[PDB]
């Protein structure tokens, strides 16, 4: 624990907080270390707004100088956070707009009120099996029985995914996310979920159904997507769909059990759920760390410079705390706080998440469910006690020990 002018970032999540606040005070730009592998890290807010708005940083991995000389390769162990098939993802300029748009116009709140019914079902289902499960006064893991399926199910029914295959894709992600996965088994959960979603395109398109991936195949608008590009998306669109709102749910429910008196303001109405919801993805959402841009050519900021063919990851979690921006308890959760929904917690520019819409819906429906479900739900564990699994970019906790209450 001596200086280090390179911050190495963690594994095994020892301690979040810890550099979480260390990335604050050494930013908004500055150079971390991820498994052996140099890059940049933004986290401070107006810098991180300029930057995914700036041209001259691209998602292409082919842009990346190390991955030219070729030393970094596919044994890193997070290579398939980038290095992945032609999507909305992977893409820059007037081609990604192209890639977007059926899913943009899929998931516009609007066309979401058709999907809302279907969410209601997934969260009284779900909440059955809490009830069945916390029967007696059993301690029970909310993630496993309650938040973990409940998003899966939801993007499943999106994208048109079978009810009996959901089960593997989870198994297969928990693999892909953890660090501890070794990495020939990892490339090759990497190619089996390849496999699986290159099939479910090609039924798809011998019968298309009232799904998102159909509208991805055939198109109104009207030239058609490739297949690399449709199944590129479709997968994208489960992983995100899936890996991020479980978290958030898990995040709200611990702020608001560890902050009981707000948990009551949006009980009683006094603030709304969604607001709840917004200080929860600033102060502790499903993103650490966003991998990864890289820059076409030199990029001059001042006072600083980055080189051209240099990696620059967006530290998400770092840029919610940001102390200029949400003031000097930005530590703090505190969903009266007036920059509450002033986060760009899912991102900012082109690659704005196009599903921000259905992630603040399943959260707003399944939130309130859940506490008038059961209004003396409580931990089984002091709530700080709750590790996080080694999963480097993504905010994933491990366990949540409940009582249903009473
Ligand atoms: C709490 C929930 C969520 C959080 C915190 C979140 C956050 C993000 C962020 C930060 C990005 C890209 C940011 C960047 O490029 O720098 C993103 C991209 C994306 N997200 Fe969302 N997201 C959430 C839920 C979802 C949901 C529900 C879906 C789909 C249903 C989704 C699908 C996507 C896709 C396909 C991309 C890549 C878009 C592109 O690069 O153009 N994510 N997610
Ligand atoms: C990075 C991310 C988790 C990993 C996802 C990424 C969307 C694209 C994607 C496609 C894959 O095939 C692997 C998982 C990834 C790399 C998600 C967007 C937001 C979320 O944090
Ligand atoms: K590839
Ligand atoms: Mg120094």
């Amino acid at each position: 624990c001596p200086h280090s002018d390179t911050l190495t970032i963690d594994p095994m999540i020892t301690d979040l907080a810890g550099e979480t606040s260390r990335l604050r005070a050494a930013g908004p730009l500055t150079r971390i270390d991820l498994l052996g592998v140099p890059a940049l890290a933004v986290t401070g807010h107006t810098l991180a707004r300029q930057l995914l708005t700036d041209t001259r940083l691209v998602k292409d991995i082919n842009a990346w100088s190390l991955w030219q000389s070729g030393t970094v390769t596919r044994q890193w162990p997070l290579i398939g956070m980038i290095d992945v098939d032609r999507s909305m993802f992977t893409v820059d300029g007037p081609e990604h707009r192209r890639l977007r748009i059926k899913t943009t116009q899929a998931l516009t709140r609007r066309r979401l009120d058709a999907l809302k019914p279907t969410i209601e079902r997934y969260v009284a289902e779900l909440l059955d099996d809490l009830e069945r499960a916390g029967a007696d006064g059993a301690v029970v893991d909310l993630k496993s029985v309650f938040a973990y399926p409940l998003p899966m199910r939801v993007i499943s029914a999106l994208m048109g995914v079978p009810s009996e295959d959901q089960e593997q894709l989870l198994t297969w992600y928990k693999a892909f996310f953890s660090i501890l996965t070794p990495q020939d088994e990892r490339l090759r959960v990497i190619d089996e979920m390849h496999g699986y979603f290159t099939e479910m395109v090609r039924r798809k398109t011998a019968e298309p159904g009232d799904d998102l991936t159909s509208a991805l195949i055939y198109a109104t608008d009207g030239t058609p997507l490739t297949e690399e590009e449709v199944i590129g998306n479709l997968q994208a669109l489960v992983a995100a769909g899936h890996e991020t709102t479980v978290s958030l749910i898990l995040t709200a429910v611990r702020a608001l059990l560890s902050h009981p008196e707000q948990l009551r303001l949006v009980r009683d109405g006094e603030i709304g759920w969604e607001t709840a919801i917004e200080e929860t993805l600033r102060w502790d959402g499903p993103v650490i760390h966003l991998l990864m841009r890289f820059a076409t050519e030199d990029i001059d900021l001042g006072d600083a410079v980055i080189p051209r063919g240099e990696g620059v990851v967006m530290s998400y979690r770092a840029i919610g705390r940001d102390i200029t921006v949400h003031g000097a308890d930005a530590d703090d959760f505190d969903i009266t706080r007036a920059t509450a929904a002033r986060h760009i917690s899912f991102g900012h520019g082109p690659h704005i998440c196009p599903g921000a819409a259905l992630a603040r819906l399943e959260a707003a429906i399944a939130l309130p469910a859940l506490f008038t479900r059961f209004p003396h739900l409580h931990p089984a564990l002091p709530l700080d006690q709750i590790p996080n699994l080694p999963v480097l970019t993504q905010n994933d906790l491990s366990h949540f020990p409940i009582h249903l209450g009473r």
